């Protein structure tokens, strides 16, 4: 069973831990990966009601299980805070636009 369910993308706590891993030391390093420079400030206009304070980052999760190194993002994103928290993981997909919907 996926413990995060993003459209018909399937992710594990492991994958999402790894994902986030990295995004947060490119966060801490003040370095940027793609040409959307992830990891970029989240500013939860969606207003998803995060168990974590803020200021929010996201980082790409690939369903390829790697770790995002440029290139397309994907759909999906793991949110994360000052103090590599897990605030949560959301998509696009299922969502109008570039809007986010969490993934289940
Ligand atoms: N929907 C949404 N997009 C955000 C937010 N913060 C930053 N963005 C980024 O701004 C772009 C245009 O609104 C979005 O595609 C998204 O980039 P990502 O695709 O990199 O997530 C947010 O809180 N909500
Ligand atoms: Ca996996």
């Amino acid at each position: 069973a996926c413990d995060y369910t993003c459209g018909s993308n399937c992710y594990s706590s492991s994958d999402v831990s790894t994902a986030q891993a990295a995004g947060y030391k490119l966060h801490e390093d003040g370095e940027t990966v793609g040409s959307n420079s992830y990891p970029h400030k989240y500013n939860n206009y969606e207003g998803f009601d995060f168990s974590v304070s803020s200021p929010y980052y996201e980082w790409p999760i690939l369903s390829s299980g790697d770790v995002y190194s440029g290139g397309s993002p994907g759909a999906d994103r793991v949110v994360f805070n000052e103090n590599n928290q897990l605030a949560g993981v959301i998509t696009h997909t299922g969502a109008s636009g570039n809007n986010f919907v969490e993934c289940t």
